[PDB]
RNA sequence: AAUUUCUACUGUUUGUAGAUCUGAUG
């Protein structure tokens, strides 16, 4: 009831698609006219064409260039250099970016306004590229296409005259090319942005004339090439524009790269014979399928072998890392994880490193902040080759972390670089097609390859897209090359990752024109003979009729009596009404009989917004009744059902539009004699097509699929009434021809015994009839993607209301439930309901979904036995690289399942689902369920929440078809998902998962042995540590006030008591080599290294007493032992154990064990980070709760405002 | 191991339960 009043609301279309099967005998119509091949042939010509017309745009490009006259190379020369201020960064990268983008303006100016070159282009849109003044390529690139009526050419443009339509998706990509934004794939951020600074870089390293000792040798270079190629291109600055051409830049970089050239030049006679010059890089040029066997095995035979591709260069340069400074080699902070993982430890150390000797320059003192946000982003980045941190206060000391670029090529490069001996089963045999195998003699070639993408790697560590001063010029010289050359191993890795792991059928269909360029574009209409496309019931199916371009005048004289009628539609169709009226204004007498001066110029300077700032009554007055009595005169609107709202009730001109959208469209059913049209498609003057998917079959007898849910309510006898539903034009048919034999796929003949892949079921059954693997791919068949409509005629929109509707609904319902989905780390999802209170009223894993209702049965499959045999799947070695996608082919579609047990989760509680916020609660740990995973999940939880409808609940229930729920925001808004979409809210995942759910502790100090020194000071901020000899346990009292991390919350006094088993958590060594999970008892544990290391414990307290034993392992293990008291969460090399037990007791002195018991308390470990994440969500309902103006809440959750609610509850 | 298409299937002897966009190189 909380979703009452949530239908109608905003209008969302969508694409609802068929198959099509020829009714009667049309195939054979359809295969005389040869319709099939014909459209074959133009997809097949289509793709000459776009290379055609790729040329003329590459031709385009060469000519529009050499007309800029660019004049801010200087005004850049100096405010370029000197690279402007690393240490600085704020307001003046602020100004070089202000200047970047009034250089960027100069590439897209002289194309529009110009005039040189017409700033409508003529030929950008693709309309009047063929087919206007009888020709167009006198002035275009057709006098370079003749070659005297070329026989290639020509021909294939003849078929793209009519059909000018199939390149208005091409024509949107290469639009992108001239933008003024600074998006990347432009032509003018490769000119200014990627040549530009790498321009000035290659003149500055060889300005240097006076500077360095090159006043001498600099002439040698310039006469030996006086013979040719001439520097004098190279060597100013005012020359830049000479080559914004591609065919300067290759005259630029056939001087750079050589062949003699330059760079050998300066090798050969200053590095060659203490000091050695750098050497510069060459400009960018500015602007697959892979489908066959032949291809692919061609590719990989010279594309990456030894012949184009050179690892040796990688070989030498890296050999000698040693002798080139460190100081000069640089590292971004994006690859000091992936650094630091690698090679010299974990995952987490370079952060840890860096920080610890950058913090010490910053103290918080008055704790708004302005000093921990400056000393984040500015020094984390070291940018050189690190010295592994002093670390003499004993951080876990080791060897040298700067070594391993030596030492990565230099690690037995038989072992590392393993293409020497993968270079032996190599050849290319005479070979059409051949078809994946699980293992043949190719999961080498895969290894070869996933060699390639490690050394892509790297050299990745080095990325460094400065732009900085003393950065190593006699590295980066030679790496700049060698890069940028190696990058594009990733383009190919991705490319075999796509062929070899291949399905055996193909999708690739081509559109069916049926010789009609304006084929369905529009429905039945009184233009249904341009469409040529009607539609017919026969009381059970919907048949799709095609008419002929011989005879289009059968349904003009049609039969209308018989028995058993074939019906027809009618659909005639207003289209915009606020913009279609305006197409009826602009008469001179035609509709305007009576034209006023008044109402005339009042409609021009007060149309907009229903006057020129004014609300006023009379001028909408006129204007209403003008178009109510216009609409009667002429013959195309009228006859139609217009039941008009007199002008005194309504006065706003957004009502009147809004009262002609639902009557505008209007569709009927006149029937038609079944034998008259029969007897005409055995003829072939109508083709038959039956609208068909697999629940219009008469053998079917289960619940329908959805979208014939909705194809089926576009026809219904209340669409009479008011229609919820809209038939939408432009749809298309296509043909998908057989890309699989018969006995090429696996199948299950006749009597022939098949056994249950579930593990629940045993059940065996016979299958007289024969099973055919892939039964839709064997034979060819048509398809239809009809667009449709939901909710026409209604008029509001999205978050402009501010989700107010939501929020308002939300506090006049009382007693709300709370819904929390959070990740699980031995579960594949969690789910927690909670009441307004604060209890649980039902907690379960989504491991197993029970949904499966046939006819009062229920199948519950486990998804999480088909991921441990996913699991092992995936742990064959010798096997095919496409096992990896399988998984993800499967979690892509068990999230589609997850979707359907939310929706009825929300609707018997009138919940509200809260979900974790992606943008700011995304560092997270090891899952099940990835993080580019989880964004399909919350992103297809809004579409369906979009147009939520149940298709068990019978049509006068508030949730079926007639009243579809509009439960979240229109999905216009992809990328922005924050905080709140309609019910879903989104709070962040820090802090939820370790909580004791009883007292909400969390470990707020964290023990970590650094230094000896201030060891004896951490135990000393202890209040009072004693034992227990009555209870049994020992007792660290806290007070968070005298550590660090100071938190505002309340609490600030704990009192950690030991227990009886505590699982320990993974955590191993090299010796320790093992099941890797050491389970340990703490309190006698405590008991020990006590009476081992010679210090009593009988006296209350023993907190100084601590803090005089210096033995090393003391206060190690002591760190060692409170680390495992203060980890909450536990998890053991039983996989089905997995629980949290807390030390800090209750108000009655009871302790939270999870496994013992379970009273409406989280269940394990994974219940309560999905516990905790809905008790974020139950805060965010005592916000609107205590909201008395809910125009501006803010519903964001501070890391203190939960932790003083979680335990004042 | 059957589907407009995807996922899990066997879920009355040519099938069952969810989901499903639309246009398109990284």
């Amino acid at each position: 009831m909380l979703f009452q009043d949530f239908t109608h609301l905003y209008p969302l279309s969508k694409t609802v698609r068929f198959e099509l099967k020829p009714i009667g005998k049309t195939l054979e119509h359809i295969h005389a006219k040869n319709f099939l091949n014909q459209d074959e042939t133009m997809a097949d010509m289509y793709q000459k064409v776009k290379a055609i017309l790729d040329d003329y745009h590459r031709d385009f490009i060469a000519d529009m260039m050499g007309e800029v006259k660019l004049t801010k190379l200087a005004e850049f020369y100096d405010v370029y250099l000197k690279f402007r201020k690393n240490p600085k960064d704020d307001g003046l990268q602020k100004q070089l970016k202000d200047l970047q983008a009034v250089l960027r303006k100069e590439i897209v100016k002289p194309i529009g306004n110009g005039g040189k070159y017409k700033a409508g282009y003529d030929r950008l849109f693709g309309a009047k590229l063929f087919k206007d003044g009888k020709e167009l390529g006198d002035l275009a690139k057709f006098v370079i296409a003749q070659e005297g009526e070329s026989s290639p050419k020509l021909a294939h443009l003849a078929h793209f005259e009519k059909f000018s339509t199939y390149f208005t998706g091409f024509h949107d990509n290469r639009k992108n090319m001239y933008s003024d934004e600074d998006k990347h794939t432009a032509i003018a951020y490769r000119l200014i942005h990627e040549n530009l600074p790498r321009f000035i870089d290659n003149l500055q390293i060889l300005a240097t004339i006076k500077q360095k000792h090159s006043a001498l040798y600099d002439q040698i270079i310039n006469e030996l090439t006086a013979s040719g190629l001439d520097v004098s291109l190279a060597s100013h600055l005012d020359g830049y524009h000479k080559l914004l051409t591609q065919e300067g830049i290759t005259a630029y970089n056939t001087l750079l790269g050589g062949i003699q050239g330059i760079n050998e030049l300066i090798n050969s006679h200053h590095n060659q014979h203490s000091e050695r010059i750098a050497k510069l890089r060459p400009l960018h040029k500015q602007i697959s399928k892979f489908a066959d066997d032949s291809e692919v095995c061609q590719a990989v035979n010279e594309f990456y072998r030894h012949y184009a591709d050179v690892f040796a260069k990688v070989q030498s340069l890296f050999d000698g890392f040693d002798d080139y400074q460190k100081d000069g080699i640089y590292v971004e902070y994006k690859n000091l994880n992936e650094l630091s993982k690698q090679a010299f430890g974990d995952f987490a150390l370079l952060g840890r490193v860096l920080d610890g000797y950058y913090v010490d320059v910053v103290n918080p003192e008055f704790n708004a902040s302005l000093e921990q946000a400056i000393e984040h982003y500015t020094a984390r980045h070291d940018d050189e080759s690190v010295q592994a941190g002093k670390l003499g206060q004993y951080f876990k000391h080791g060897l040298a972390g700067v070594d391993n670029p030596i030492q990565k090529i230099h690690n037995n490069h038989s072992t590392i670089k393993g293409f020497l001996e993968r270079e032996r089963p190599a050849g290319e045999r005479a070979l059409p097609k051949i078809k994946s195998d699980k293992s043949p003699e190719i999961r080498q070639l895969k290894e070869l390859l996933d060699n390639a993408l490690n050394v892509a790697h790297f050299a990745k560590l080095l990325t460094t897209k400065t732009t900085l001063h003393n950065q190593d010029g006699n590295f980066y010289g030679e790496f700049g090359a060698l890069y940028d050359e190696l990058a594009k191993i990733a383009t190919l890795y991705n490319k075999v990752r796509d062929y070899l792991s291949q399905k055996p059928f193909s999708t690739e269909k081509y559109k069916l024109n049926f010789g009609n360029p304006t084929l369905l574009n529009g429905w039945d209409l009184n233009k249904e003979k341009d469409n040529f496309g009607v539609i017919l019931q026969k009381d059970g199916c919907y048949y799709l009729a095609l008419l002929d371009k011989a005879h289009k005048k059968v349904f003009d004289n049609a039969p209308n009596t018989g028995k058993s009628v074939y019906q027809k539609m009618i659909y005639k169709l207003l289209p915009g009404p606020n913009k279609m009226l305006p197409k009826v204004f602009f008469a001179k007498s035609n509709l305007d009989y009576y034209n006023p001066s008044a109402e005339l110029l009042d409609k021009y300077a007060q149309g907009t917004h229903k006057k020129g700032d004014n609300f006023n009554l009379k001028d909408c007055h006129a204007l209403i009744d003008f178009f109510k009595a216009g609409i009667n005169k002429h013959p195309e609107w009228q006859h139609f059902g217009f039941k008009f709202s007199p002008t005194s009730s309504y006065q706003d001109l957004s009502d009147f539009y809004r009262e002609v959208e639902p009557q505008g469209y209007q569709v009927k059913f006149v029937d038609i004699n079944a034998d008259y049209i029969n007897e005409l498609v055995e003829q072939g003057q109508l083709y038959l097509f039956q609208i068909y998917n697999k629940d219009f079959s008469p053998k079917a007898h289960g619940k329908p699929n959805l979208h014939t849910l909705y194809f089926k309510a576009l026809f219904s006898e209340d669409n009479l009434v008011n229609p919820i539903y809209k038939l939408n034009g432009e749809a298309e048919i296509f043909y998908r021809k057989a890309s699989l034999d018969m006995n090429e796929t696996t199948i299950h003949r006749a009597g022939e015994v098949l056994e249950n892949k579930n593990p629940d079921n045993p059940k065996k059954r016979q299958f007289v009839y024969d099973i055919i693997k892939d039964k839709r791919y064997t034979q060819d068949k048509f398809m239809l993607h009809v667009p449709i409509t939901m909710n026409f005629g209604v008029q509001g929109m999205t978050i402009k209301e501010f989700n107010k509707k939501v929020n308002q609904s939300i506090q006049q319902y009382d007693e709300v439930n709370v819904i929390g989905i959070d990740r699980g780390e031995r579960h594949l999802l969690y789910l927690t309901v909670i009441n307004s209170k604060g209890e649980i009223l039902e907690q379960r894993s989504l491991n197993d979904i029970t949904t499966a209702s046939a006819n009062g049965t229920q199948m519950t499959t486990p998804y999480h036995k088909i991921l441990d045999k996913r699991e092992i799947e995936r742990l064959n070695a010798r096997v095919g690289w496409g096992e990896i996608e399988t998984i993800k082919e499967l979690k892509s579609g068990y999230l589609s399942h997850v979707v359907h047990q939310i929706s009825q989760l929300m609707l018997k509680y009138n919940a509200i689902v809260v979900l974790e916020d992606l943008n700011f609660g995304f560092k997270r740990g090891c899952f099940k369920v990835e993080k580019q995973i989880y964004q399909n999940f919350e992103n297809a939880l809004i579409k369906k929440l979009n147009h939520l409808v149940l298709k068990d609940k019978a049509d006068d229930e508030i949730g079926s078809y007639k009243n579809a729920l509009q439960l979240t925001n229109n999905f216009t808004d992809l990328k922005s998902i924050g905080k709140q979409t309609g019910f879903l809210f989104y709070v962040p995942a820090w802090n939820t998962s370790k909580i004791d759910p009883e007292t909400g502790f969390v470990d707020l100090l964290k023990p970590r042995y650094e230094n000896i020194a201030q060891s004896q000071a951490f135990f000393g901020k202890f209040d009072k540590i004693c034992y227990n000899a009555d209870r049994g346990y020992f007792e660290f009292h806290i007070d968070y006030a005298k550590f660090n991390d100071k938190a505002k919350n309340s609490r600030q006094i704990w009192k950690i008591c030991s227990h009886g088993d505590k699982r320990y958590v993974y955590d191993k060594t090299a010796n320790q080599n093992k099941g890797a999970t050491i389970g340990v008892n703490v309190n006698d544990e405590l008991k020990s290294l006590f009476t081992r290391y010679h210090i009593n414990d009988k006296q209350p307290n023993l907190v100084m007493d601590i803090c005089q034993n210096n033995d090393k392992e003391f206060h190690k293990s002591l760190m060692y032992l409170l680390k495992t008291l203060l980890a909450l969460r536990y998890s053991n090399a039983s996989s089905d154990e997995d629980f949290i037990l807390s030390p800090v007791a209750n108000d009655e002195g009871v302790f939270f064990n999870s496994a013992l018991a379970d009273d409406t308390q989280p269940q394990n470990a994974d219940a309560n980070g999905a516990y905790h994440i809905a008790l974020k969500g139950l805060w965010l309902l005592n916000e609107l709760k205590n909201s008395d103006d809910l125009n501006k809440v803010k519903l964001a959750i501070d890391n203190q405002t939960w932790l003083n609610f979680a335990q004042n509850r």
